[PDB]
Order: structure tokens, then C-alpha cells, then sequence
């Protein structure tokens, strides 16, 4: 049989639901989200890291002349100068009265500890998110592992269980992002191809280990200044370091729900938001006929005592009258309170114990012992303690806090003013008729 | 200097502008957008091709018992079967009066064609243009190639050209697509984990050698009928054939503008829609001072014979006097026509013809010969011949269609019937007054 249900999107909370079939007894079916998968598609841009400026030996013609040539080298420069002051500890490294001039020409490179410091920029879309459920049923436990798709059951024990759409979309990812040693940053890249000088991403690559590179930093040639042959090279700070001194906190202290995100597949999990409509089918011999079920007669209800606790701390008592042994289930169908344990033993006049929770202080509902249904109500008080953890507000609350008493108040305060004056006006009436007889 | 100009999307039609400096003579500046790249971003999702069931030895327990167990493999199927009646040409495999009993098993794998004949299933989004421009300026041809996107100017002599964004967003491709043996559909290919027999993309994998495979295509193990060992498999027909008889016609022949798709980048090239906005940036020193550009005197136009031609038919002359030798440019600032040649020499008192297009058959215009302007004005007649495929409306029509003529009728059509009723009620109040007086 197929049964449809919305669970909230959050781990450790198991819900519980039944299943109303003709001549079968109802079957508790609690339902689990082990943990939440959100992985989006991505595509590798570009990679960035400090790089080093490439200072090669000069060239020097004596006492003659000589033209500058480019180089296929990203960021490349080069540039000629006349009159150039040749010295070295070998001395003037050759002589003509001031004629010889030299080609000067820098580059850069990525450094070789950029292998590992090296930072990815990724375009990241079409966020999509797999979720693991756990259900139980007749005491047998059953798993399966869905993409959030409405359209794709998945396979356990080759059975088809379907999830979602969800009813929001949400992904912390934006389109653009980086990854650096393991942590991911929310930043607006610049594009592949674009060169800014004390920037992120300045040195652009396809890969790694790419021998084609493009890059712009800003370096300019200075003269020749000093006795010896040396090449003085200007250029902006790299834009690596500068992005990491003040790339601002991690995504990890900023995710809304406490995504909790890998880098592997550049993906969160274990993050809570938004509700999932399921259809779980169960097959018929899972079902038990209600002949063979036990047989309950008499039941009652007591709330021995509750409290109004974020956590699971209310406490209630049932008494039964039956003529058979065995299990039945118990399900409370009011939303605002749900139970803990799904089916108990039956004795022929047994009472026993149940522990449940609940999101309003108005303990009243309906809760099933077995197939029988019973009314119960009761008052809750709020705890001393007022800040835990655990798992809270199992159901929203729905306005509800109102109390009773509160409902005879208001209803004590609202005055029938409307038939005063429906009254007046019909006394009036006929005191207008009286009158006008004279 | 920098210069702002929007160009149509399309190969082959050169674009002519002037820049205006004070003191330079105006320079001649042809753009043309040799071919276009629209390459999107993609993701490999799995790949499908005919497969193969597989139909191994049967396990015979003679004259006992056996129980079945899975398998791993994709789309698996185990079934027994007692009452076994096995024979073969050796005989009656083992001896016991029918209480022998047989396991079946089955599974499927791709066939080692599919390593050839593999089609992929692509999810793609977010296309991305790129545009190649050869610039001429100063009889000197310069070329860039860049991402459509006006935000990364691309590196060509170390000089930065943006172009972009489009005016209008064209993608052919949609958020699903398959390749097959070089030729792409656009279908909605079922998600990963979706297994529907009869269908495309029946088997799915994560590579083309990948071991773990997941499928399922409805086998049903056949119970033994027959004197011999025989495992009878009935199956529904492959879905790789099924969507390769009807798959559609193929994308080559439905792409809106022609886009000629290779598959290889599985991208778009030489597709021609929308409008582009660039600026291009030009060295001072390329200019030249009006002082030495020749100076021109007393010129003027004369339309030798103009037609309304899709094509490039339309002829004009010039007639000047000037003082000094050398080269000047010409332009036309009206939009409507456009020229075929930008410069050419001047002499004392030459006169030179032109070749010329234009948009609408109202000819008249102003074309600027060397540095000074001219008006000139003709009438065109339409072509013979009305079926050509080449450059056509290299200026779309700006409902300039309308004659002069046409412009003079309509003008002595609309009649002056409001001065008609003004001068009628002044009359009207006049008499009015006049018979007051009485
Ligand atoms: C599940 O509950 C039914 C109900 O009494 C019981 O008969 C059965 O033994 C239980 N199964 C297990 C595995 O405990
Ligand atoms: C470009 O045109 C100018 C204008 O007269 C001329 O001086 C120059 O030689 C031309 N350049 C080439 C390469 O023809």
C-alpha cells in the first residue's frame, strides 16, 4: 500500500504516521532524515597561488646595437638601454667609450610550493540534494537513499520510495566561490582571461601544471644605475597574499542552518530547512488483519503529570480492559504531541505508562491505544531550565499557546452589543407606531 | 584614444567609423566580427548504449534442496524452480525421481560495441560567447579575440578591447541534451538513478568502463518447459535502439540562425543574432595632425546611377580641388548606406568614383570626402533579380522606404479643415455680436 506524508527537513527527528486499511490493523510507520546531502553541479574556472618573477641574465652587446623581442612567457617584458655601465668582480665585462647598451626582459612562474598552496576558483549551479531515510514498519527496519527529486525512486530491497521537491530552495553556494586548502570562500572572481594588478586571482591557469599561462602585474623596467650589470624590476605586491591577509571569515562561520561542508565534493550536509512530501509504499503482507490483532475494550486516559519542556518530558498513563495477548500500537493523530515509543504489550485488564512531548501547554488531544481512539486533556507548566540543544519543537507551534482560560476570558469579555441595539431599535419602532396613533 | 560602437551580430559585414579629435584628420576605423564562439558550461551525467543480457551456467542440486541469493550486478534477476526435468545429449544430467530443482540467474552489460557507439547524456547552463574582431585603423590590421563579456578586454600588442554584453541572450542548447556518434539531441534524458524500461537511457553508468552499473529493464526468469537444461528470458526491448529509431531529426537542422555546432567543445560557432556594444582603444601616435593631411577644396557629388540592390550595386561619384598630394579617407554618417573603400589619393583637381549600399531607395544622404562633408541625393529603383544569399541589409531598414515623392502626396492630402472651423466660429461670435446689437 502507498501512504503520503510531509516530514520537516532535519535530522533526529523521527516521525510517526499510520496507515488506515479496511479489516487490517493500523501499522506504525516512523520515518527518519539520517542526514541531508546537498551537492550542486560546479565547473573548474581557473587556479591562482604566489608566484615569483622570473630575473634572467642580461643581454649585453658591446659597443654595437640590438632590438628588443617579445616572449610567448605570461606577463612578459623586456626593453633595451643604451649606455648601460657594465661592472662586475671580473671588472668592466667589455670596452668601448660608452657604446655598448644591454636587452634586459623579466616573466613570471608559479612557485613550486603552489603546488600544494594552490586556490581554485569554481562557478558552482543547480544546487541538488540527496537525503537518506530510515523507516520502520511492523518492527523491521528498512533504508534507501534518494536524490530530493519527486521523480527517481530509489533501490532497497527493489523498492520504490520517492521524496520532494522540496518546498523552498535553498543553498548557501553562490555562483562564484574559491577553495583554498580545504576551505571554501563566497567571492565574486574575476573572470578567466582578466588581469587586475593587487587583485585575487592576478595569475590565472587552466591547470596546475599548465605551460601556457596569461597574467598582467604591472612590471616595469628600470635603467641601469649602479657600477655593476643588474636589472632593477618594479612590480605590485602579489594579489594571493593580499586576498588571504584580509579574505574576510570562512563560509563555515557564516552557512545559515549550520550547513556542515566538505570540500571533496564541494558540498554541505547535515543542514535543516524547509519540509519534503514523501510517498512510502509498504507491501500488503507487511499488514496484519485485525482478526488475528488484539482485541482492546474499556479504554481510559491520565495525564499523571506534564510540563510545558522543549524536550521529550511529558509523562501519561493508560488503562485497558482486552481478552487477548499480544502487541497493539499507539498514535496520538493531534500534531502538537507525539509519543515515543509506537506499540507495547496488551494484558487482559493492563494499564500502562507512555512517554511523549508536546509544543503548547494545552495538553489536550486524541491519542489510539491499539485501534481504539480516547480523548485526553491536561495543563502544562514551562520548565525552570530554558536553554538546551536537543531536539525541540517536534511539531511548530499553531497558535495554540492560548489557554483555556484564556478562551472563557476573552469569551467573558466580548459583549453582545449587537442585540442591545437590534432591541433598541425595535422598542423604538414600536413606540414610533404607538405615538403615531396619537 | 577610446571610441564606443555597437556592431550586429553577424560574420562577414564590415562596420566603418570616424573618430573626431581637433587637429587630427578623422581616421577611418573598420571592424568586422570574423566568426562567433558560444561555448556553455556543461557536466557529464552518464551514458547509455545497447547492452547485452547475460545467461550464465544454471546451478542444478540434484535431488535436494537450494535457496537464492543476489548479486551485485546491475539489473539482476534469481529465481528457482523445483521439478527440474534436465537432459541433454550426454542425458539425464543427475538421477532422482524429479526431486531435483535448478537456480536461474541472470544480469545484463553493455556490449563491447557500446565502447564506440557510447551517447552521453549533458547537463548544460550558462552560455558563454566569444568573439573574434579584426580592426583596421591607418591602413594597419590589428585582431583580438574575446569573451563577449564587457568586463575582461583580451591581450593582442598588449592592447586591452572589451566588447559586450549582448543586447539579448541566444542560446540554441537547452538544460538537457545527449551526444551520439557527433551528433547532439535536445532531450529531456531521464535523471540519473531513473531506471523505466522502454526508454532512453535504460542503462545508465557513471563512465563507459565504470564496474558498478545501475539498471533495471523488467526480466522475468521463464520456469523450465523443455526435455533439455534450458533458462528461458523474456525481456523488453532495448531502449538504445528504441530512441535511435524515432530519436527525431538532429539539432543541425532545427538551430535558430544557422549555428553550426561542433560537438568536440559542444559548442556553436559562426551564429549570427543580436547586437554588440565595444569600445576600442587607439594610440595617439596612430593619429595624424590635420597639418599635413591633404587639404581638399570645392568638392562635390553627383549620382551616376544608383538601384535598390540587396547586394553591394550602388555607384557614386566625386569631384574635388585641393592643393596638396597624398591620401585621404571617406565616410558616409548616414546610417542608411554604407561605403565599400575608406581612402584614396587626391590630386589638384581629381574626381573619383565610389562603390556603395544602401537600405532604402531614398538616396539622399551626407558622405564626407577627406575631412569635409557634402550632401548628395538620388532616387533607386529595385532589382531584376530578387534571390541572393550574400551580404544583405548591412543597415536593417528604418521605414525610410517611403519616397519623397510619396511624402509630397501625403502632405497635399491632410487638409487644413482646423483653421477651417477656427476661422468659422470667429465668423460665428462676430455675427453673433452683431445681431446683439440689434
Ligand atoms: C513485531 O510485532 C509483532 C506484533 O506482535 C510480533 O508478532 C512480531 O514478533 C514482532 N517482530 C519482531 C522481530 O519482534
Ligand atoms: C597609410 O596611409 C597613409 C596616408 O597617406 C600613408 O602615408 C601610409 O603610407 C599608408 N600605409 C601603408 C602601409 O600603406
Amino acid at each position: 500500500f502507498e501512504h503520503a506524508t510531509t516530514v520537516p527537513n532535519v535530522p533526529g527527528i523521527p516521525y510517526k504516521a499510520l496507515v488506515e486499511r479496511a479489516g487490517y490493523a493500523p501499522l506504525n510507520l516512523e520515518i527518519t532524515v539520517v542526514s541531508s546531502e546537498l551537492t550542486p553541479s560546479t565547473n573548474k574556472e581557473y587556479v591562482t597561488c604566489k608566484f615569483h618573477t622570473v630575473v634572467p641574465s642580461p643581454q649585453v652587446k658591446c659597443c654595437g646595437s640590438l632590438e628588443c623581442k617579445a616572449s610567448s612567457k605570461a606577463d612578459y617584458t623586456c626593453r633595451v638601454f643604451g649606455g648601460v655601465y657594465p661592472f662586475m668582480w671580473g671588472g668592466a665585462q667589455c670596452f668601448c667609450d660608452s657604446e655598448n647598451t644591454q636587452l634586459s626582459e623579466a616573466y613570471v612562474e608559479f612557485a613550486p610550493d603552489c603546488t600544494i598552496d594552490h586556490a581554485v576558483a569554481l562557478k558552482v549551479h543547480t544546487a541538488a540534494l540527496k537525503v537518506g531515510l530510515r523507516i520502520v514498519y511492523g518492527n523491521t527496519t528498512a533504508r534507501l537513499d534518494t536524490f530530493v527529486n519527486g521523480v527517481t525512486p530509489g533501490s532497497s530491497r527493489d523498492l520504490k520510495v520517492i521524496a520532494g521537491p522540496i518546498s523552498a530552495a535553498f543553498s548557501p553556494f553562490d555562483h562564484k566561490v574559491v577553495i583554498r586548502k580545504g576551505l571554501v570562500y563566497n567571492y565574486d572572481f574575476p573572470e578567466y582571461g582578466a588581469m587586475n594588478p593587487g587583485a585575487f586571482g592576478d595569475i590565472q591557469a587552466s591547470s596546475l601544471d599548465a605551460t601556457d599561462i596569461v597574467a598582467r602585474t604591472d612590471i616595469r623596467l628600470l635603467k641601469p644605475s649602479v657600477k655593476n650589470i643588474h636589472v632593477p624590476y618594479t612590480q605590485a605586491v602579489s594579489g594571493y597574499e593580499m586576498w588571504k591577509n584580509n579574505s574576510g571569515r570562512p563560509l563555515q562561520e557564516t552557512a545559515p542552518f549550520g550547513c556542515k561542508i566538505e570540500v571533496e565534493p564541494l558540498r554541505a550536509t547535515n543542514c535543516a530547512y524547509g519540509h519534503i512530501p514523501i510517498s512510502i509504499d509498504i507491501p500488503d503482507a507487511a499488514f496484519v488483519r485485525s482478526s488475528e490483532s488484539p482485541t482492546i475494550l474499556e479504554v481510559s486516559c491520565t495525564v499523571a503529570d506534564c510540563i510545558y519542556s522543549a524536550d521529550f518530558g511529558g509523562s501519561l498513563t493508560l488503562q485497558y480492559k482486552a481478552n487477548r495477548e499480544g502487541h497493539c500500537p499507539v498514535h496520538s493523530h493531534s500534531t502538537t504531541a507525539v509519543l515515543k515509543e509506537a506499540t507495547t504489550h496488551v494484558t487482559a485488564t493492563g494499564s500502562i505508562t507512555l512517554h511523549f512531548s508536546t509544543s503548547s501547554p494545552q495538553a489536550n488531544f486524541i491519542v489510539s491505544l491499539c485501534g481504539k481512539k480516547t480523548t485526553c486533556n491536561a495543563e502544562c507548566k514551562p520548565p525552570a531550565d530554558h536553554i538546551i540543544g536537543e531536539p525541540h519543537k517536534v511539531d511548530q507551534e499553531f497558535q495554540a499557546a492560548v489557554s483555556k482560560t484564556s478562551w472563557n476570558w476573552l469569551l467573558a469579555l466580548f459583549g453582545g452589543a449587537s442585540s442591545l441595539i437590534v432591541v433598541g431599535l425595535i422598542v423604538l419602532v414600536c413606540s414610533s407606531m404607538l405615538i403615531n396613533t396619537r
